[PDB]
């Protein structure tokens, strides 16, 4: 029935069912559609204070908790679905990635390249969709697969 990671899950405010995806950890409404050797993608870092360099273009020592840059990243997913802002807009001026400058531009890559959390996030994305908030050694991302 559904797509790789996929499950139907109950919203708590409303009672209606929505989907949720425990591998790139989106979640919508709408019932989701459904490998290729390579994907591009896109995506926004936000570090904290155990990030594996605590540091970034932004910020010479980061120093946020986990926790408050969980809080900064569903706030940046928040504008996005609601059309406020714009991905490549907060990745350039949010992201603690040197990718930033790109509009948070990764290129593309296959597996074996990345952080395996990223990666798997990456590849279970469709072209088009967005994750929620992805966790690895360098932070938390929000990841778009552009290809
Ligand atoms: O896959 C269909 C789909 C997924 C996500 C979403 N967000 C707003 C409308 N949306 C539609
Ligand atoms: O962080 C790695 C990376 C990847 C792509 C890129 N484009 C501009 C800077 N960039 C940095
Ligand atoms: O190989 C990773 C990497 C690092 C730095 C960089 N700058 C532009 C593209 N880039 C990619």
């Amino acid at each position: 029935k559904l797509p790789p990671g996929w499950e139907k899950a109950m919203s708590r405010s409303s009672g209606r069912v929505y989907y949720f995806n425990h591998i790139t950890n989106a979640s919508q409404w709408e019932r989701p559609s459904g490998e290729p050797a390579r994907v591009r993608c896109s995506h926004l870092l936000v570090k904290h204070s155990q990030s594996r360099r605590p540091s970034s273009w932004r910020q010479e020592k980061i120093t946020r908790t986990k926790e408050e840059a969980l809080e900064l990243i569903n706030g940046y997913i928040q504008k996005i679905k609601s059309g406020e802002e714009d991905f490549e807009s907060l990745a350039s001026q949010f992201s603690d990635c040197s990718s930033a400058k790109a509009r948070g531009d990764l290129g593309a890559f296959s597996r074996g390249q990345m952080q395996k959390p990223f990666e798997d996030a990456s590849f279970a994305l469709r072209t088009g969709e967005m994750s929620g908030p992805v966790f690895t050694d360098s932070g938390i991302h929000i990841i778009l697969r552009t290809e």
